[PDB]
DNA sequence: CGCTGAATGACAGCCGCG
DNA sequence: GCGGCTGTCATTCA
């Protein structure tokens, strides 16, 4: 098989790198690596080296790594450019594996664990492990095993060994509900103390070593813990046997509101699958608790138990090692779900980086162009400091807030990435700059063509049309390489079809599949061969071509990350390729191009309609544009429609037929005013709203910026089973509104789109003379903890002192003194919920711990006083008049006009 | 931790007012 | 009392 690395650091002077080689074994091996860089030499000096500008480039390999860095240093201090690719781990690898690595997940050891903690006095340290590590499960992809280290006896108790004949019960039986997908690969070591745990782990871990390293938390949590428990115990050289290298360093990550700590285990790759979620789930959830994402994503949590998980151990030591082996679990079956594993190992490989690099997306990019302009000779760049300075970003237009009821929304494809490549933007293909008019001349197209040489951004820049850009090549690699390889699913499914036949005509005479490549799809070499096979055959095939359907997705999808990052990238200081002005050229060439749309769509949908002046384009936003289809249908007469379904196909008609083109024809003159390099600018019609046809209904509605919603009947040429409400902004999309007041918003809205008015105004009423029955936890609202410590004087109020913080602090008061009741703490979220005056509990409002219920100890008074009043008006109310007052509607009959004049 | 602007709205305070 | 700002704090579209 082809090579492939595991790992690689750079400790000293020398490259230390795991791997698997030529057979399929995992080796280690120590490199006294030379890293090569460059300086600006004579021209009149003949070599083969040039930087992204042309200028020739002499190559200075050195001794060591350190000769190398200190000539970086040195160049720095005299003024002249040190060029070429300072990470010299990156160098290594493209020098080590340059070609198309190809990967055998198989024999890459990827490692997933947890472990308990059993503590009386508050959440575990990790960077202090005052207690016994009393539970480890251990899963690793090579054994496809759970390795479970159960501790018998600590400070906190002795108990009996875990029962796997117990775990695999139902729960009415006592059991603990293992899945029995696992119960048989389970193995479990029991301890009499836990330093004989430990060691044992640890000599596990020498045995099996990580390269790929997850679980929950894993990184903030359990390393930390395990790392410092055991050197705490055995000294800081045991402690160091984590790492393959015996390397390890404490790594101090600093944010906004204060600072932790994290363990770097040299020679192991750390992709807490915490984080893997939170950078590729694309959704803000109001708990990122594996118990929250776990339910959210399959339908099923972490086990249930009563009483605190300070006892659990103690109460039921069958539960809690149950417990830490479903937990274990349940992340590995999410991760069956995202194969964000998979993607990582896929995406660091393409760009050959550390696997862990993967969540930096500069270091990635960084990465492929350094491969690319090094097979064609050339020298990277030496990245550089600049201010970080602040730059202009996508237009928005203001809304005037009102219902809409006919919508057609057109959205512009990869809208940045599309614009580098058509303005040929890139640091080397800066042609230089021309007076800017104000954006709106050049809108309007009455402002002196900026020039009829170079390619053109609205902010003033140019750029050569005859170069191919450093970047924009790049992206059009990646841009084609996705057109590729989701060009063979395109094929994989043709060939699903064709060996379709699991019992069509599968013949009787036993043979042996074919080797056609799926990727391509058949047609008479082995197409022919396909009916003669048996019924065995046919199916041991199907196999082989559906396990490509997939095989795309990663590389295409990932291609789709890719490009989706670049941008970030290039408006980065700390990316080699960083220019302020080149990002300011994206940023406004995207500003005009929106608006240029929206004074074409207008245009044209004045004269289609013969109006003056009338502004059918309601709402733009970066890459998208919204516009008023209430014209059109009119043209037509509603009376003249079968039903719903006719007036969609109606405006895809006209969409398609009509729109798209003078959109085309309206970019394509752009294209001309600026003189760009390509014409790339691509709009789609995208959804298709209205109320149901011979409905009082009013379809959507504008409240502002970034906040509005529709009624979708079709999607990108999608017609829906039932029209799909569109929510942008509102408060049914506030991770941080109530649960019960988050449905009612939604069916609220549903009501006023669909069905109109007197519906809303029959919802409303009746969710108003049954609120108080509402369950009272069904209520609170959510946000997060920062600076708690900082509005606390003496655990009260101070200045400037938030909503939530307050509440927090009249419960603290309410059970002073007391860890038997449930315990608050920090960058969490509580339940927050307003009292009544004249309540013998601290203040007007009373915060709890999330995912709880309030202890019995101030349960009974809470409810006997908390605010619904104040509790319906706040989250339900106030939003909802903010809904329907843009919508023109009334949530409640006898309301009076006039209350709308600002008088 | 990791990549960028543009914009909501909930609360806290100030100011200004016979 | 209460608009009319202003600046924090949180979250979300692009």
């Amino acid at each position: 098989m082809k090579e492939f690395y595991l790992t690689v650091e750079q400790i000293g002077d020398s490259i230390f790198e795991r791997y698997i080689d030529s057979n399929g074994r995992e080796r280690t091996r120590e490199v006294e690596y030379k890293p090569s860089l460059f300086a600006h030499c004579p021209e009149s000096q003949a070599t083969k080296y040039f930087d992204i500008y042309g200028k020739p480039c002499t190559r200075k390999l050195f001794a060591n790594m350190r000769d190398a860095s200190q000539w970086i240093k040195r160049m720095e201090d005299i003024g002249l450019e040190a060029l070429g690719m300072d990470d010299f781990k990156l160098a290594y690898l493209s020098d080590t594996y340059n070609y198309e690595i190809k990967y055998d997940h198989t024999k890459i050891r990827v490692a997933n664990f947890d472990i308990e903690v059993t503590s009386p006095d508050g959440f575990p340290e990790p960077s202090q492990a005052k207690h016994p590590i009393d539970a480890i499960t251990h899963y690793d992809s090579i054994d496809d095993r759970f390795y479970v280290f159960d501790l018998l006896n600590s400070p906190y108790g002795n108990v009996e060994e875990w029962s796997i004949e117990i775990a695999a019960k139902l729960q009415e039986q006592g059991g603990d509900e293992v899945p029995s997908e696992i119960i048989d690969k389970i193995i479990y070591m029991p301890f009499d103390n836990e330093k004989e745990l430990l060691m044992e782990y640890l000599n596990f871990w020498q045995q099996k070593t990580p390269v790929i390293l997850t679980g929950w938390n894993v990184e903030s949590f359990a390393i930390p813990y395990v790392y410092n428990r055991i050197k705490n115990i055995f000294g800081e050289s045991t402690a160091k046997r984590l790492s393959p290298h015996r390397k390890t360093r404490v790594k101090v990550i600093e944010n906004m509101y204060g600072s932790r700590e994290i363990i770097t285990l040299f020679g192991i790759s750390v992709l807490d699958y915490i984080d893997l979620y939170k950078k590729f789930s694309f959704t803000n959830q109001p708990s990122y608790s594996l118990d929250y994402i776990s339910e959210f994503e399959l339908n099923v949590g972490k086990l249930k138990y009563d009483g605190p998980i300070s006892k659990l151990r103690e109460s039921n030591h069958q539960r809690y090692i149950s417990y830490n082996i479903i937990a274990v679990y349940r992340v590995l079956q999410i991760d069956a779900k995202r194969q964000f594993i998979n993607l990582s190992l896929d995406m660091g490989y393409y760009a050959k980086i550390q696997i862990q690099s993967v969540f930096s997306p500069i270091k990635t990019w960084d990465a492929i162009i350094f491969n690319s302009l090094k097979e064609q000779n050339k020298v990277i760049p030496q990245g550089r400091s600049h201010p970080v300075q602040p730059y202009p970003g996508a237009f928005v237009k203001e809304p005037i807030p009102n219902r809409y009821k006919y919508v057609m929304s057109f959205d512009l494809t990869s809208l940045y990435p599309s614009i580098i490549r058509q303005v040929n933007i890139s640091p080397e293909t800066i042609a230089g700059t021309f007076k800017v008019a104000p954006l709106h001349d050049y809108i309007n197209a009455v402002a002196e063509r900026p020039s009829d040489v170079y390619s053109c951004s609205p902010n003033g820049m140019m750029y050569y049309k005859d170069r191919d850009g450093v970047v924009p090549t790049e992206i059009t690699k990646v841009f084609n390489q996705r057109k590729e390889h989701k060009g063979y699913m395109l094929a994989a499914q043709r060939n699903g079809e064709i060996i379709k036949e699991a019992l069509h005509n599968p013949n009787l005479s036993v043979d042996e599949p074919l080797d056609v490549d799926y990727r391509f799809d058949f047609s008479d070499e082995i197409k022919e061969k396909i009916k003669k096979l048996s019924a065995k055959s046919l199916n041991e095939m199907l196999f082989r071509a559906q396990r490509t359907e997939v095989a795309g997705m990663t590389a295409q999808i990932n291609r789709k990350l890719l490009i989706n990052s670049l941008y970030g990238a290039l408006g980065n200081v700390w990316f080699r390729y960083y220019d302020l002005r080149n990002a300011t050229a994206i940023t406004t060439f995207g500003q005009m191009a929106l608006q240029w749309i929206e004074r074409k769509v207008n245009e044209y949908l004045n004269e289609v309609c013969g109006t003056e002046g009338e502004a059918f384009v309601l709402y733009g936003d970066t890459d998208s544009i919204y516009v008023s289809a209430d014209k059109i249908i009119d043209k037509v007469g509603e009376s003249k429609f079968r039903d719903t379904n006719h007036w969609v196909d109606f405006l895809d008609k006209f969409a398609r037929e009509r729109m798209e083109p003078a959109i085309d024809r309206g970019f394509r003159e752009m294209c001309e005013y600026m003189n760009n390099k390509q014409h790339l600018m691509f709009m789609d019609r995208e959804a298709i709203a209205g109320p149901p046809l011979g409905s009082k209904g009013i379809g959507g509605f504008w409240t502002g910026k970034k906040r509005y919603a529709l009624n979708v009947w079709d999607m990108e040429g999608t017609r829906y089973a039932e029209p799909k409400l569109k929510i942008m902004g509102l408060e049914t999309q506030k991770s941080s509104t109530p649960k019960a007041v988050q449905k009612a918003l939604k069916e609220c809205i549903r009501r006023m789109l669909q069905e109109g008015e007197e519906s809303l105004q029959e919802y409303f009423k009746e969710f108003e003379k049954e609120f108080r029955q509402l369950n009272y936890i069904s209520i609170a609202s959510v946000s997060s903890a920062n600076n708690i410590a900082k509005y606390d004087v003496g655990g009260f109020p101070g200045p400037k002192c938030p909503f939530h913080i307050r509440g927090i602090l009249t419960y603290n008061r309410a059970i002073k003194g007391n860890i038997d009741a449930p315990q608050v703490v920090e960058g969490e979220k509580v339940y927050v919920l307003p009292l009544r005056e004249g309540n013998p509990f601290g203040d007007k409002c009373i915060a709890w711990p999330s995912g709880t219920e309030i202890t019995d100890l101030i349960k009974d008074d809470v409810l006997h006083w908390m605010d619904y009043t104040v509790l319906l008006e706040k989250t339900f109310i106030k939003p909802l008049e903010g809904f329907t007052s843009a919508a023109k509607l009334d949530y409640e009959k006898k309301a009076s006009l006039f209350d709308m004049f600002d008088f």
